[PDB]
């Protein structure tokens, strides 16, 4: 049972997705985090290649929990009555990004350009996985404090890879991309990219460029803050209105702005101890 094998500490957040505590693996204090959900709740369903009948959420997250990665792991799952229970790594310490950037603002360039690699090397691999996540922000990123390691989260508005158009889309409104508020139609790819556009914006300039859909359509970022010549290129090539205009991930991490990254210990050492 879930209530033998780990110890439920304080409980970390609360929402449309579920309730998540912190706790404890008893058999040798490793730290987790264990997630609720309501199977009445539960929006789109899954099944797992034991055949067992379970929500999305699980199976994606088995395909990206192979080896090392920046992907929040699974380490066990329960079925209850009338809910599912999952235990997740839980870092030690850890701030999500939403929050970072909340209480410290616009991150340095050099910063945000060691947490942007991260996030595109978590993303690549959640591809190679068979697996999109469509909601990837600032509070779906984990910023491990110590080892400066950023790690991915919540796959309840992910789904499996395909090279087809979708036709839905439960994440964020003002993470939407245009072809999704005209058409309601997108790729996971190409629109990876407009998230990941929205959210380099977000890190160096402290907040999201779109409030509202027609300055979404509008496709016009204006640079509050001071940013280099070199970012705002690359955030407008990521938010460019055509699909097809967007780079792949290959022609972002090979774009000038993302050279010579800093690896994540020395980014910690200079950026957060
Ligand atoms: C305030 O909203 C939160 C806050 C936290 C999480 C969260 C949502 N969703 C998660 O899947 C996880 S996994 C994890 C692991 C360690 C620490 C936090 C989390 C969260």
């Amino acid at each position: 049972p879930l209530e033998s094998q780990y110890q439920v500490g304080p409980l970390l957040g609360s929402g449309g997705f579920g309730s998540v505590y912190s706790g404890i693996r008893v058999s040798d204090n490793l730290p987790v985090a264990i997630k609720h959900v309501e199977k009445d709740r539960i929006s789109d369903w899954g099944e797992l290649p034991n055949g067992t009948r379970v929500p999305m959420e699980v199976v994606l997250l088995k395909k990206v929990s192979s080896g090392f990665s920046g992907v929040i792991r699974l380490l066990d799952w329960f079925e209850r009555p009338d809910s599912f229970v999952l235990i997740l790594e839980r870092p030690e310490p850890v701030q999500d990004l939403f929050d970072f950037i909340t209480e410290r603002g616009a991150l340095q360039e050099e910063l945000a350009r060691s947490f942007f690699w991260q996030v595109l090397e978590a993303v690549r691999h959640c591809h190679n996985c068979g697996v999109l996540h469509r909601d990837i922000k600032d509070e779906n990123i984990l910023i491990d404090l110590n080892r400066g390691e950023l790690k991915l989260i919540d796959f309840g508005s992910g789904a499996l890879l395909k090279d087809t158009v979708y036709t839905d889309f439960d994440g964020t409104r003002v993470y939407s991309p245009p072809e999704w508020i005209r058409y309601h139609r997108y790729h996971g790819r190409s629109a990876a990219v407009w998230s990941l556009g929205i959210l380099l914006y977000d890190m160096v300039c402290g907040d999201i460029p779109f409030e509202h859909d027609e300055e979404i359509i509008r496709g016009q970022v204006f640079f509050r803050q001071r940013v280099s010549s070199e970012c705002q290129h690359l955030i407008r090539w990521c938010l460019a209105l055509r699909p097809s205009d967007r780079p792949t991930f290959e022609e972002i991490q090979n774009h000038p702005w993302m050279q010579d990254v800093l690896l994540p210990q020395e980014t910690a050492e200079i950026h957060l101890h």
